[PDB]
């Protein structure tokens, strides 16, 4: 009745409440525009592409009066739990999906917090090598030794190895020679040992290994493991290798082709 | 009794709530059916299965009924905190379902905000390589160099190697040339030199290897590494075979066959 | 004592709390049986298995008999929120259990808002290949060339490459003819290109290659690229494939069988 | 003091909560047992093994009593929102580890939902290959022809491509016939076409390819595909394959071995 | 002032809950060391390392502790959710790290609701093959052929195919006897047929193969396809190849060695 | 104005707020001071390295701190909820991250609670094998044969086969005796079995195989399936095959080379 | 209206949280730049990148405005906790990004809690080979014996085994010789024994094990397992292998080329 609103106060409690809702929504939408315009501002500006960075703010549009309208909802007393368990959810599911682009984002923030590699620095991130461009925020761009641009993302290089090669300025060569059964292993150790220790770039004060290693099925294996300076590490290689190939034919000694004992039987 | 409504006004927040309940059901009905008819609206607006549309329109109408329904049930008085803990995990399932959905999306928002690739542009995602028609946001379209059309999404993408061919216009050729191990040395490498510098498309500022790179089991192999620009690649790679396999049996040299030294045994 | 109920009326709210939880079950009930019909009802007319209808209606029944009861506990006033943080973690259980589940219904509706394939478009998931049959909502099936009925489900699709064959009307044939090593180049390659030219289902406009490709251990392999219409591509390549088997041995040249250098060494 | 108890009636709320407090154990205690009663009872009912019933019933029971106890606290008036936080998270521990158990359960309600295979359907289901016997609700059994018995998780099923064999009644046999080079290729061709005609199992009204595939290393390969009724298939194999071994080597062709030419050098 | 306490009562309540906070503590207090004692009595009963028994009762009792700790903080008015949200993150830790060993558990409690194995019952977990001895709760001890005990996790066992042997008491031996290309087809048919059918053991009833299978390299290919019951297979097999053995070379038939034509060419 | 405290007493509620922040605050700080002392005191008690240990106290500290910061702007009346979730998430980060190292932690506690293995017993934990050291908490270190020392985490353990060799005592050895085709069968197995006979470590209440098992390529396999005592067990593989060796030898029987046999063809 | 104030003081209430609201915000933004000042002057004290340090700072900036933004959205009463809900799970995108990051955080903590290698110790972290440089708190920098370096993710380390090599002093050698088949066993034996007898850097208070262990196709070979200080061990190899094939080729032994028995058919 009329006279029902004198005797209780409480009623304005119901009565502010609705304004207050309005106050949700008026403020809720005119910010969400106006967040959706500067958000917009700042995509262009950074030269993102339109239709991605128009709904990217339609995105935080419809977000912000989602806020504004679930608030107003509970403003007027609507329970709204229920949406917010779904839209939480929501959130949850955009995470899920961004779990694989923000680790990469989390990894270039390592792989510049501690540096395994600079600009100019070849790698090997686990299969793939060359000389790092430019380790972006997001993927880390290298040049392989073929001339092709690897974009590595970087979640894939902090959750594997990290090979270097340009960070120790001394690195190994490995020869593995195989003579016949029927050469001196002295006169083969001692013509590679001439070798490697007239070859200038061999380091000597490392270890020059020239021993017998591997009994092989038609040839017997000799490793050559000689330490040299990282830039002249394959030239180091070509040069030994070609002056083994001139010195043993020179010294008679025969790279053996695969040999097979037949046994005969006319039948 | 009938005097027990005059001591008291609170009854009537028992009974606001009441046509305050029926007011958030013939809210919330109309509304989900009208969201459910624009919904609808522009799906159809977009050329999108029909069988499907109604299906998501029905889907958006169901839970909007639903928020609507359990807010009416918390109005009233009733804890719904367990239904909504429920569709709350319900939301959870279809974002976690959406997880591998919306990646795909994530990913294809980043291939246009900073571009591995355009379109036209020769790359190898991971395995399959191809010129890209069209990089669109669930899904990036390439024709293989065999005329296959090859739809990648964006989440392989992005979580792994971007393996590109067409930013850097100078790409690297490198042969390996079998020869016999009684060939001379010098020869060789002066037939391949003349053959590298002959070739105009071959880039001399750059570095114009042929050293030998292997003493093989039958033969002795030679690398050539020759520097041409990434269209005149892969003629430049014929061009120059075809005339290593002329100069070598114009010059004598040999490309060996599989070797095999056979030790006999009559028995 | 009973004086007590006469001073307080805040009595009143325990009392309408006590019919109110009874007002939570004696709806809650029987609209757990009702809606535990209908979702039956509603399971039967889709014909599906009663077995599995009868308990998934039963899962419905003992869920909302689930909500009314915790609801009545909270509406007395019983702390129900330990109960209700378990059916949460389950319906998190069923969540994360039915996320491949669930994946493959999102994939599905992927699958025909942008079609990657249609029913009758040969295709290739991944490995298997063969004819869309239907894309259904959890699966696709398809028959392959052998005859085979594949039933891939829609997650294992779009988490995967889709390598199509039928969207471009042109394909392309790759030979790789290996003959000896005395055989002439150019003999080769004119007696190759009379070939694929003289067909008139190889399209000249596109790039009829046939350049020398690789020099094999015991073979010099040839490629040959020519591109035809994806329906007549294997019977261009049959064709063609009995063509250069018959011209090459009408004119001489000899495809090799596995050479080997024998050595010989009486012992 | 004793006037305290006068002046304020608030303190009456104090005192309800203590033995309302007791009517939350009194009556959870007994519920826990007997609730872990029945769930024995319908434990052992289907006869499950009692070391097993007696643990899920005893973990009923002392999740009841802990629902109760933390519902008592929060009565009197303890914020046990700690506790609940943790046993929520515990409940999300078993959900997680039950992820990989209910995603079987999800599979087989999938599996009869929709039938990709039925008791008695020849299936291969990624791998493995056999008769279905029985396509439980976590499990799905089948023999396969050695004649083993494999249970495969229906998770691993859904999860991976279902290639079924008895759905369609034809199939496809594919011969490879590896004749020599010197062969006539017509006389081959011919000579097979009139073995995949007098067959009477093999569908004349599908595809009879008889055309030569591949210019092998030792040999010349000829693909035969015949189309035959799935129960047919491998005896149409068996047969097809006799006569060609027989026709052949009365007509002359040779199955080639393994050629290998040998250029000869006595040193 | 000293007249502030006169006016109002509510501090009271500020009172009251100084000695519950202490009612939290010297209540939770004892119970922690209580339970922690009980824990640790029920752990050296089941024979549990002490160094480990002493840590898990550890691990309640500071857990207990932490409850009554957080639940007093609350009870004098503190807002303790933030440490709450930390130790039940905590919890959700621990549920993760548990989440591969609870699996097995559960697996465990599967594998003896229903049994695709028992103690006795020879099978193949997917690679590894063997008798179970014992399916413990958390592991399957299983003796190989070899004599090993493999102790497998219950998780991996669910997770993968239960390839069992000794459900059914009949499986088939498959033999490919290789022969000559010269050889009489039928008269090796027959010779293998009297083989296979004066064997008593392989079952009549049963499909009895005997058929070319495969055009091999350098031989041909019969396959032998016996059914046994599943204690004499593997004697039948031996008996069955010694028979196929030795009434081969009676009666001419020859196993042939790998063969290999020679084209010679003396240069 | 200075009468408006006179009216109402609720002010004061706003008055011992503040003082009471200050108690969450002088409070919180010297326990979060406190505490950082004795975990630091009991961290270099265990002989924890002290960068580290600094670290871990200060992580403390500055959680502790954290809490009651919180909590006091609760305490003032700030809705705190905001940072709550954030930190909260943050537990949930660094959960997630020790979800790796507390599965280690879980099954350490397994692998003494039940004991696939004690320290010096000879096992096989996937792959890598050798005599358990120590089963540590977090790790497990064993000695393989080779001299290496392998240290396995506890997760990679229980996820995986534990193939023991030293619970049971008797083990089986397996030898593959290759010989000629035209070996008498006879004579192979009896002068096999006289060698296995004659060996008194080999256990004859166990199965002693001795039967043909594969006609290989150039060779007949014959199984021998002896079964020892563990500790025997290589001794007797070496022996019995030296036996081998001899006696075959000795009888005439011939370990076969690899055969070929070559059909020659002058061209 | 003007005497609506006076009535009622709950107003006052509406009234305190207006500058309460700015008591959150301007105390709530200096903070945010305070903070965000020294977050950055102590990651420029750490020389850490300013791009990166001012965007870290900026990130600190921006989340606490958003704190204080909401606690006072929250304070005047909107209800905030929608927005809460998604920079909740905002946090939990970064948390399960930086889980790979933090990971490898833990696994450096346990490194140096339990020392499984230190810097100059020789270890094979599941693949890579090399002696530790140092252990870091986020990855192990360790070089490999060919000179590179390699930075392996401590994640990596603790997720796989650890081999390491320079614990044990002492480790083992395995040779492998193949002799030929008509080479007297004893002789070998003896010859080889008196190598390893006579070497003495082999332990001889170990297992010299010299015995036949394999009969292969073309050789039979002799296991020789001899124990060496960890440091002596590869030139052990060398010695007593170069030893080997001078004490065998003067004794007459024979190293075999691969045999193959040539069965011969003119035809
Ligand atoms: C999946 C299914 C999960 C189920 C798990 C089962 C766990 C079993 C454990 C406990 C349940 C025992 C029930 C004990 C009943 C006494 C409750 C009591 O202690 O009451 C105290 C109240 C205090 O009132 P307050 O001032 O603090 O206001 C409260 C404010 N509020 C209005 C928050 C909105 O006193 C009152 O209000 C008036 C009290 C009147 C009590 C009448 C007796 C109960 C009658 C009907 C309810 C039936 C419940 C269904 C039971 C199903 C068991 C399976
Ligand atoms: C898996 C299971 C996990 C369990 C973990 C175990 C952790 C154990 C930790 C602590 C237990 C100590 C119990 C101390 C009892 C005194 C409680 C107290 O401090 O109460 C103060 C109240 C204040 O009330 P308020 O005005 O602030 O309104 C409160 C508003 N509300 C109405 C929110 C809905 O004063 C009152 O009301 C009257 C106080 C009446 C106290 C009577 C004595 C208790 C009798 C019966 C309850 C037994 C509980 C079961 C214990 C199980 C131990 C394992
Ligand atoms: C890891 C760490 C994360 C930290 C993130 C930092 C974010 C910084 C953001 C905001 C901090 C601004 C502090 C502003 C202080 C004014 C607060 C205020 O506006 O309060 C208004 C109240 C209204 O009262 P009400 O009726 O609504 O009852 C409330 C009911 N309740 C009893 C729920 C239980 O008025 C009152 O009560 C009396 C108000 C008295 C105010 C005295 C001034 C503050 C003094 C001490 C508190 C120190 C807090 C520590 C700050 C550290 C910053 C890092």
């Amino acid at each position: 009745g009329s006279w029902l609103v004198a005797n209780q106060a409480l009623l304005l409690s119901y009565a502010v409440n609705i304004v207050a809702a309005l106050a949700i929504i008026i403020v809720g939408l005119i910010i969400a525009r106006m967040i959706s315009n500067a958000v917009n501002r700042l995509m262009i500006s950074r030269k993102i592409d339109a239709t991605v960075a128009d709904f990217l703010s339609a995105l935080v549009r419809y977000g912000i009066i989602a806020f504004t309208l679930i608030a107003a909802l509970g403003r007027v007393g609507v329970q709204t739990a229920s949406v917010i368990a779904v839209l939480g959810a929501a959130g949850l599911a955009v995470g899920l999906a961004l779990q694989g682009s923000l680790s990469n984002l989390a990894a270039g923030v390592l792989l510049v917090m501690f540096r395994p590699f600079r600009a100019g620095e070849y790698v090997d991130l686990g299969g793939v090598a060359g000389t790092v461009l430019s380790v972006q925020i997001f993927s880390t761009t290298m040049r392989t030794a073929d001339g092709k641009i690897i974009v590595i993302p970087n979640g894939k290089i902090i959750a594997g190895n990290i090979i270097n090669f340009s960070r120790e300025p001394v690195r190994r060569n490995e020869f593995i020679i195989g003579v016949a059964y029927d050469s001196d292993i002295d006169q083969v150790k001692q013509i590679l040992t001439n070798i490697i220790q007239s070859e200038d770039r061999i380091l000597k004060d490392r270890e020059m290994t020239v021993r017998l290693n591997e009994l092989g099925a038609s040839s017997i294996n000799f490793v050559v493991r000689v330490w040299s300076n990282s830039g002249d590490l394959q030239n180091v290689y070509w040069d030994v290798l070609e002056r083994i190939k001139r010195e043993f034919d020179a010294a008679g000694i025969s790279f053996p082709y695969p040999q097979m004992d037949v046994n005969f039987k006319r039948v």
